[PDB]
């Protein structure tokens, strides 16, 4: 399937935090109410809580200043589910690069 | 609770009608929280066997099961506020097909 272009993020960010990155959504959401989620190292696996996504808008943010010298890349996966919990789309890979 | 482990869920093979509601996994703090499950059986193959209601926390099975093919699943439930922030620590869920 089509690959979402990776993000580039300057290390030592100053926010203010949370600092909005990009919105990851399904076009079919304003047709069918969808609930968004994100998994992987940086989201729900260590380090937890660095990348969050709004359940309704699908807007993703970073919660703190990054450092490439400690970790230069994160690979997450966005999910979309209906009001019942049935996944509507397959999981999409999200790539983020810390730069400096 | 704060590290108490949830007892395994035992479900008989050859089950309906579906989706068949199993058990409610929720956080007493439900503040409007949203629930989601991860792992083999949910968002990893075999995909879509189990699903959780975003608002209620009701875990359901979607089709019949067979012990001889897969004997048990190991999922993880999550809780996140209306803004996506993690509020609870994810819990492990074990399902044994009998
Ligand atoms: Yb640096
Ligand atoms: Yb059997």
């Amino acid at each position: 399937d089509w690959v979402i272009p990776p993000i580039n993020l300057p290390e030592n960010s100053r926010g203010p935090f949370p600092q909005e990155l990009v919105r990851i959504r399904s076009g079919r959401d304003k047709n069918l109410s969808l609930r968004y989620s994100v998994t992987g190292p940086g989201a729900d696996q260590p380090p937890t809580g660095i990348f969050i996504i709004n359940p309704i808008s699908g807007q993703l943010s970073v919660t703190k200043p990054l450092d490439r010298e400690l970790i230069a890349r994160f690979h997450l996966r966005a999910h979309a589910v209906d009001i019942n919990g049935n996944q509507v789309e397959n999981p999409i890979d999200i790539v983020i690069n810390v730069i400096d």
